């Protein structure tokens, strides 16, 4: 398992405004739990916690959304 | 140990823009990790998992100044 950002296709962040956002889409991935975060996107984005590591997260680069 | 949002007096949280500040308060405080996540209308506060119980959190109410 890992923390991270979670990604939509590919290497995109989910903004969010509620931590309760992020909870529910963290934990549907199969993560612990997630928080609505500084920064991963300008603003705030999902962080997940312990996610699966079949799960991809955000790394340093470019947002290419599919 | 529970999570929470760690306090200053009285009932106030901390205020942040980057997760390294809320990881070092909270781990300097015995917390696993912390984390600068959503706390309302346009801010941040920190995070903190695993926080000991000799540490305060935020309960519900407003922060009292000082």
């Amino acid at each position: 398992v890992r923390d991270g950002y979670i990604a939509l296709p590919h290497n995109c962040a989910y903004g969010c405004l509620n931590n309760e956002y992020c909870n529910n889409l963290c934990t549907k991935d199969g993560a612990k739990i997630g928080y609505c975060n500084i920064v991963g996107k300008y603003g705030n984005a999902c962080w997940c916690i312990q996610l699966p590591d079949n799960v991809p997260i955000r790394v340093p680069g470019r947002c290419h959304p599919a």
